[PDB]
């Protein structure tokens, strides 16, 4: 296909190796069901070209969403139990990319409905199309 | 007969002649129809004059390709629908290049409807520079 | 009356003159009747004082609305052939006056009720109060 | 015995009424506007600040309104004909104005409406002045 | 015993309170208010921040403010009046404030609205001003 | 992971010190009527900064906010501070630990700007760490 959808499959493919205990979704949803948390979303936000050459830049998501009223330690402790090992290596993601490097690791919330709390892990990455 | 028209009209043709299962729109459009899905608007943003420096007729504007879903669709059906319909027509367009007098990749963006969360769609932008 | 009075004045004389069609409007508005389409209109933004005689200078806006169901192409139709023609040569304009340039050229929607869309061109336009 | 601000919305509110009192003037900028009012004239300051700072000098930088208001459905030539009638002439020589500042030069002439409803229409001539408290 | 802040903000409010009795004071920005009790005077700060680091000092900096409050329509005028013969003179000479901070400079005078309601317009004396906690 | 350890330790400490106080883990949304006086300690802005040749090195802004009634005078919240929050930030070995180096960044006042239940202070240093 083309270079987004590999990147995620990836990412997902791998997160969904080992943990048995979530519901994924390719891209990052809007609305939620009980049944989804604890969620997990893979996604890419602000990709562009870059050339002054084929190379593009984004930033990589991997979000975990868990009800609204829960306790930071919550996210975390999914985050540092069943994701963050998981991306010290994926043989896969790297085959497909020039590079990668840690960016951020947000704490966000349902902005209105209030119905969801999460933990955002961003990396940057460069790849050609 | 105006640049602009014949810019979005040789897109618009060499994409709905490669395909035919989309609804193709002239123009960005805000309200959708079920219906329309898979819908492909093809779209002009920001185009302005930049030759004060003296260039004649010498325009800027940012081209768009966006591709329309149902809310539900995960990121693979947008990118789908971008890498067998879209991007390879994007390559070579004749149409298209006889017009223009530049063109460099931008873009690709996932965007959604935040008014009523009804659709969702992958915006992909194209650079370009012509004259009036 | 002041030069912005004149200046819009000179433009919409010498839009109407040359085609009867649509509806013309001094200054931008807001509701519109059903009826006014195809409307146009004309009007300046920006006007500021910018030196040593009195030198200003602001934008140009040349507005064609027409209703939403319309694609692109026929608001680019309408410019094309009877507003643009014109553009290039207003004598009355030009005395009033020391500067004009292209801008922009956009199209912009209705936000409030979505009822009207349109093209909006633009023209950097220097004047002595 | 006034602060500055008022003294200088005075003198222009005083100028101005000296041509016309047909129109409602505001000290200040209407947040609501009564239909009735029309048409009106507000005088009033915005960005009002201390700028002797770095040269250290005791003065103050504002901008100075000046703002025409009228029914929503009328053609900007209506809101010009009334500056260019009872309003941009009379900012040319307000002496009582210049005894008060030190510096003043024209900024902008804009058109602006009313946002939130859509009740009104206007066109506000603003200016920047330099002065002491 | 007590923070800074208590005391820098107490400073001014017991000299206003003093200046005149009876008035209406507010430690912190309120949002609404009771018509008798206008006008309402309150003492605020915003935007402070340890400003130390590059250079290895204490230095805080914060933006102090003393705001009048009145009904929505006023003339600007009359909110003026109360800064002229109550603020101001105070704010000339508080040696409680200037032995509490090591800087105090004019830094702005705006005039704002009651955006959520409309209930109150006012006008908001701000200084600059650096201190050590 | 850090940013577990990192708030724990500074919901520890100062739980130790005084009772009177809701403690919440991440800023809450939503109060119960009843959970005032609230305190919250949290995280905000947290990105990688680099390679230290022997780790990664972070750095995030750690927040430590006090809640009360929308009505209380800004007085109440300073002396909440003063006494019960301060004196633990003064030192506290277990966050001394696990971060790199800490600085005092602001001191906000705060509201409910949709309901107007509740009113705070903001109290926040940057910190720098190692994941």
């Amino acid at each position: 296909h083309m270079k987004h959808t590999e990147l995620r499959a990836a990412v997902l493919d791998a997160l969904e190796k080992h943990d048995t205990g979530a519901t994924f979704f390719d891209g990052r949803p809007a609305v939620f069901d009980e049944a989804d948390f604890p969620a997990v979303a893979v996604y890419l936000t602000g990709a562009e070209y870059t050339g002054e050459s084929d190379t593009w830049q984004a930033e990589l998501h991997i979000e975990v969403f868990l009800p609204a009223q829960v306790p930071a330690s919550e996210l975390d402790a999914w985050m540092e139990s069943r994701i963050y090992p998981v991306m010290s290596d994926i043989p896969a993601l790297s085959d497909l990319i020039t590079s990668m490097v840690a960016s951020g690791y947000d704490y966000r919330r349902d902005d209105d409905a209030g119905l969801w709390s999460s933990a955002d892990l961003t990396y940057v990455i460069t790849y050609e199309m």
